[PDB]
C-alpha cells in the first residue's frame, strides 16, 4: 500500500505549498490553549476542587532548536483518552482512505479547492503546516494522563508512563519540518505570541534568556 | 515515478470545483506585488521611476484577437528573471499563482521591461517556453504586461462589464489603481476600479 500513500503524502507536500503565512499555526493553537483555559476557569467558578491538579492557568512556549521541537503547554481543562482519540485522532487522521473520502465528499458537496486548501490553516490540524509529526501530551481531571501522537497519517495514544506530570492541562510538541526551522528561533517565536495573544485572558509565557550569566527564565508576552 | 504521480494528483486537484474566474484575482496580486517592490525602491532610489512615472494596473480586452491583457507598472522582470521566475503547475491547478493564467489560456505571453536589462517577450503554452528581446525595443518604459490567448470556452471574459465586475471583485485592498479600457457614450478610456 506504499504507492497510495506516496501521493497521499505528496498531495501534502504541495497543498503546504500554498501557504505563504504558515505563521497561524501559532495562532490556531494559543486559540486552543485559550479555549481550554476558559473552560475550567469558567468550571473553577461553580466547582472549587476543579483546579485542585494544577493551580495556575497559563500558556507555556518553549523552544528546543536541539530536538527541533516546539511546545505549547496550557494548564487548561486538557483532554481524556476518548476525546485524544474522538477529537484529535479523527481530525489529524487523513490518511489514504480518509484523504480520498474527504475529497469526494468535497467533490459532490461541491466544496470548492479554496474550501479545501483552507481546512489546511485552521483549528489543530494547522499544525500540519510546519511540522511532520505532532505529539499531544493530556491530562484532563477526569482521566489519567495520556499521550497522542501523529503525522497527519496516523495516530496512536497510550497512557503516559511518566504519570501525571501535568497536573492538568495539554502541551502541544510539534517535530517541526526542515524549513520551518524559523520558529525554532526566540525572537520569530516571541514576535508572534505576542502578535496572536492580544485577546487571551491568561497570561503567555516565552521561555527566554535575560542577562552574570546567561539565565533562562519564562517571560511574559501579554 | 515522479510524472506518475503528478498526473495523479492533477486530474484529482481538477476533480473539484474551482472558479477559474481566479485566475485573474491572481494576475492582480502579482501585478500588485511587483507595483509593491518599485514603489519602495522609489523611495530610496530617486530616478527609480524614470522609465514610467505611473504605478498602475491597466487591463484591455481584444474581443478580436481573443485576447487579454494585464499590464502593470511594477518593477518588471530581466531576461534572466523571465526564465527563472516564471509544484508550480499542480499549484496552479488550485487557481494559485502564474500558472492559474492556464486555466483559461492555451497560451501566455510575457512582455516586460526592467529597469536592469532591455524589453524581452517570454511565451509558453504550458510546456515548452521561449524568450526573446522585444524587436519593438522598450514600449513599456518598465512593467510587465500578461498577455492571455484564450481558450474557447474562456470567451466570456472578454465581455467588458464581467471583466469589470472581476476586477472590482478582486481589487479591494490593492494599494494601487487599476483600471480597464473601457467606453462611454462612444468614447474610450481607462476606468478605475478601486
Ligand atoms: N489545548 C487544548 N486543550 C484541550 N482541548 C483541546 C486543545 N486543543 C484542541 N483541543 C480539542 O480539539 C478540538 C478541535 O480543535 P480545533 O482547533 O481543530 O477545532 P475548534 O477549536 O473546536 O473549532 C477542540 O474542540 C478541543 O476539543
Ligand atoms: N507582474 C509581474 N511583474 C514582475 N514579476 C512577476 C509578475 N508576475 C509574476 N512575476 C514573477 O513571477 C513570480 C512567481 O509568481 P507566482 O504568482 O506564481 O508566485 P508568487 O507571487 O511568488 O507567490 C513572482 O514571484 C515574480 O518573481
Ligand atoms: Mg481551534
Ligand atoms: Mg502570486
Amino acid at each position: 500500500f506504499a504507492f497510495q500513500a506516496e501521493v497521499n503524502r505528496m498531495m501534502k507536500l504541495i497543498i503546504n505549498s500554498l501557504y505563504k503565512n504558515k505563521e497561524i499555526f501559532l495562532r490556531e493553537l494559543i486559540s486552543n490553549a485559550s479555549d481550554a483555559l476558559d473552560k475550567i476557569r469558567l468550571i473553577s467558578l461553580t466547582d472549587e476542587n476543579a483546579l485542585a491538579g494544577n493551580e495556575e492557568l497559563t500558556v507555556k512556549i518553549k523552544c528546543d532548536k536541539e530536538k527541533n521541537l516546539l511546545h505549547v503547554t496550557d494548564t487548561g481543562v486538557g483532554m481524556t483518552r476518548e476525546e485524544l482519540v474522538k477529537n484529535l485522532g479523527t481530525i489529524a487522521k487523513s490518511g489514504t482512505s480518509e484523504f480520498l473520502n474527504k475529497m469526494t465528499e468535497a467533490q459532490e458537496d461541491g466544496q470548492s479547492t479554496s474550501e479545501l486548501i483552507g481546512q489546511f490553516g485552521v483549528g489543530f490540524y494547522s499544525a500540519f503546516l510546519v511540522a511532520d509529526k505532532v505529539i499531544v501530551t493530556s491530562k484532563h481531571n477526569n482521566d489519567t494522563q495520556h499521550i497522542w501522537e501523529s503525522d497527519s497519517n496516523e495516530f496512536s495514544v497510550i497512557a503516559d508512563p511518566r504519570g501525571n506530570t501535568l497536573g492538568r492541562g495539554t502541551t502541544i510538541t510539534l517535530v517541526l519540518k526542515e524549513e520551518a526551522s524559523d520558529y525554532l528561533e526566540l525572537d520569530t517565536i516571541k514576535n508572534l505570541v505576542k502578535k496572536y495573544s492580544q485577546f487571551i485572558n491568561f497570561p503567555i509565557y516565552v521561555w527566554s534568556s535575560k542577562t552574570g550569566k546567561t539565565v533562562w527564565d519564562w517571560e511574559l508576552m501579554n
